């Protein structure tokens, strides 16, 4: 059971200089804590700026691997959103941190020593949070950072809490004078061979909420020194006047393009568990779901638990709680 | 706070004889209890065959109303799909069971003398569950089911429980042996001069989850009393073997195309809350966001709770609470 | 330039489906295409109190199923990735009635089973043909029924028949529509085979390969058709200031993916042979499915280039014999 | 027919953009096309190492956007419904880079402003033209900010310029492979203005409106281009056995709805001048743009009839100009 921070972390009432104003040094983010997994073939990396403060988290896979994109929000920022990727590379920086997958991108060219065969071309996907809210920067993860992330990226490791993407992500936006920052997360389960690794940066316009339905992080009221639900404050409100969040979720399991974009939808949905609310007009809600490929389900889904126990719906269901886990990390 | 009854509605072990092999009459369905509600314009209706059991369920808006789909299991079950209707139809039947849609696009099309204008034209959207299963019968709603659930509809009424299209909807389905009978349900909230009514048909591969996080309805296993989380079976079945909800939510607020789609997706998603899991491979999940276009927000989304909460974002929130008590009704 | 087929002024008014004792008529059109594609069939049925009816293709061991639908005003049922039969059909959203009776039939051939792997799946698209006509009639479920119990294999009835019976093309005035009807083709190229069965309502014009337009807004003042375009840029120089339901069906194996992408293609080509296409007026819906029999090769060289046997040149293949389709329906 | 400008085979193994010093040259192609729509300007800028380019239209006002990306290998960034420019470009996934290049421009000429109404929004695709080149050397930040900086209002270089560097077309084995360009066309009717921009780069061929094809898959054995559907039968009778990327910009109001599918037809329409089109090879993407400046009129009727002036017949309008486009881009 993840012991969650009760004090509060508000981000602050919200131009200021850009990158260029800087000598912008990229650092290799520790967070508060170090998950350490095993996963061979999956490696990450998480640098930031200071100056912003800003950074960019990359999930490199060298082999390539098959992804479904689920870019359910209204305000998605999105490059790429391949279904075949080399890395995935989540930012803040809005839509100018976008760039950082170019960074990316660049130096696995650069790796393949600049061969541009057909199947050799290198895929990143990479997708945005608004984190300038959070700070009095303009300054965005850019090219360099991108490709410092990558650099750092180290297999069976990960940076949790105040740490790449999550350097500045906050929760909970029904008046900024309540949004609280949050951080990146991850969880990881392995059951039998079969791995589930889930990585987060939860930048909502909603709230965390853990598994009992307490509000954790995000609408903390400075007024009353608590954490309401915001359908409270949307109820008052409307009674008075009338009259994003960006994820991976990766596994070993083979599954083919349709049941690995319904287990994407399925384990996204998941996500309004434990933000609330979710996937609204104001969120750029993205997820990504990624298989390595190492390792079948059974041709048959029985098992001593049930007739229909074993398929890519019950490893959706068992990778949503791999991500509940991941975003209370990022909350904690 | 919603009284969900304890005790346990098993469906029992899953051809039998179909339509023709009866002498099929309509039973207007009145389920365990009315809920009444007041919001002129949107009239339901619900009848079943006691031979079945199965049912429809219709939702009559002379009008026509802007509309919504998020279709986002992956079994979908679907007629029309239209962007404005006058009604939508829900059924048992499965596939069959969109027939009944076509019982109330004929009885409209009577209603307005035959004609046959682009403006004149009577949009019925259908959705079905696969309610075979629960029951040893092949028997579907058919054509004059339909038209009977909309010659019974009345305004402000609404049956809860085993009634129209819920009257052999189930839910648990890791294996058919605890399995159990749900329901529809509806719940309705007037705040100001905003009203909003839901609408649900939940006959999930999931279970039904309360507020507190209990498992209420659906995967009770008979060998020990007690109903747990589906992933609790998935986890074991994977370490031992390795190595659909169809829904309306109606509203008198206006909103734009673009908004209105995305409060679908925002309270569709917001169901995995109190149905888990869902959106899944195996579910047709459906759900219509309908909008009578009578009330305006106000141009700037301000209040004394926050400079952010007066939108559509903030009604999908409070929508999303309303479809959680339809949810809890259905599954009573 | 052929003889024109004007549809004449729109006449509502008329009386609907209960006011007939409603024979069913099986359609032989104007000619019939004979072909040969083991495990497939079609039926064709109408009723002349409208007159308007409903085509259906039957594949009973079941085929998957891609569904590329496009236009601005769809009229879909199902529309499944798995089907035992697609229902096209008249009567606007009413005669996506035909198909549940399509539904129906099917089950009871199945003696009533229910289990989830055999459930019967029928997909259904509609045209709008009430205003090539002054009868509120449409196909209903005897009607779906009907053509479903008319399907043979091996043939497709030509011109004014099942679907077809009331489509009509050229609506950018209705004194200058003319009606269509539906149509077929047929290529075999070893054992590949392709059926294309087509039902154009366009709001726009039938266009040959030489770039005539062949059916659909006509004028009967000059006795010339105009494509739609200098009609709408003229009404803009003006005033500022002052559907078509198909199935492309062959027996190669194709990838969930690969058969989606495959029916787009083919769904856009159809844009050459009929024009303007893909409006927010029409309802354009387009069904590939695949028997799944036989293989392409591993990799995609011949003698006739590197990139030449793949899913996109079948594709290319596919939509030419669509577009012999189109223009046996307009003809 | 013209001749031909056969890409030749294609050498993999060169340099890429850490080998040079790389110097933006601003493009002025074969010839410039002049027109007049206020608030839009054209940038595009290569380099000669590639040869690759990038070409930039940028909106100050910022404008509503519908993007259909309708291939099955696009490469595309932001795909935002409101954009302040688009950006095409070659050096496939890694040309993506040249629209960070002007999203950064963009925010420093804002002063750094970053409220969530100040965004400035960047909507990028871009072709694989790495097959017609024998360096790696890609469209890259700096790319994208002079391709920007050399925009100016009413010009657009036709031809070998900017994205359109080396563009390419007909795909069916390398050795008829043909270099394209980048093309544009401008038609003003009233105060209706449409601007098409496109830069075809597809496997298909492109066709003229006599169905004529005019680059693309050019025989040097016999001195004669092919459609590409001819390889392909062929290729099946032996063996079975034995991206465009595009923007339509215009000044009249379209509802979010309307634009969409406004975008979808006009994108459907360009499979009559590039075939096959729309294919799993291609990525083809087109962005529809509107400034939202002149009203359509309430109801569509005029002296040319009842249901023409609407965002249909714009649709059809717009589908001219863009074909257009294509074969100045192919000449
Ligand atoms: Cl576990
Ligand atoms: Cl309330
Ligand atoms: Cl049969
Ligand atoms: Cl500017």
């Amino acid at each position: 059971g993840i012991a969650v921070d009760p004090a509060p972390r508000l981000a602050g009432p919200p131009g200021g200089p850009g990158n260029d104003a800087f000598d912008l040094a990229p650092v290799r983010s520790t967070g508060r804590e170090m998950l350490r997994f095993d996963f061979p073939g999956v490696s990450i990396g998480a640098a930031h700026y200071e100056e912003g403060p800003t950074g960019a988290t990359v999930i490199h896979i060298p082999a390539g691997a098959r992804t479904a994109v689920d870019a359910r929000g209204g305000a998605v920022g999105l490059s790429g959103g391949y279904d075949f990727n080399h890395a995935i590379c989540l930012a803040g920086g809005a839509g100018y941190g976008l760039e950082a997958g170019a960074g990316v991108s660049g130096a696995l060219l650069e790796r393949l020593e600049h061969r541009t065969g057909f199947a050799e071309l290198q895929l990143v996907s990479s997708a945005v949070i608004y984190d300038f809210s959070a700070r009095s920067t303009a300054v965005y993860p850019d090219k360099a950072l991108g490709r410092a992330a990558l650099e750092f990226a180290v297999p069976g490791e990960f940076p949790q809490g105040r740490a790449g993407a999550g350097m500045s992500a906050s929760a909970g936006k029904v008046d900024w004078d309540r949004t609280e920052i949050t951080g990146q997360g991850a969880a990881f389960r392995r059951l039998g061979d079969v791995r589930i690794l889930a990585v987060v940066v939860p930048n909502p316009v909603g709230v965390i909420v853990d598994r009992a339905g307490t509000v954790v992080r995000g609408n903390y009221d400075a007024q009353t020194g608590v954490r309401r639900h915001p359908v409270f404050d949307y109820q008052e409100a409307f009674a008075e006047q009338v009259p994003t969040t960006i994820s991976a979720i990766v596994t070993n399991v083979r599954m083919s393009p349709v049941e690995l974009n319904q287990f994407a939808k399925q384990v996204h949905s998941s996500m309004h568990r434990g933000i609330q609310p979710f996937h609204t007009d104001m969120d750029g809600d993205t997820l990504f779901a990624v298989t390595t490929d190492e390792i079948d389900l059974p041709t048959t889904p029985g098992s001593s638990r049930g007739r229909l126990s074993v398929n890519a719906t019950a490893l959706g269901a068992i990778a949503s709680e791999v991500m509940w886990d991941a975003v209370l990390e990022a909350g904690k």
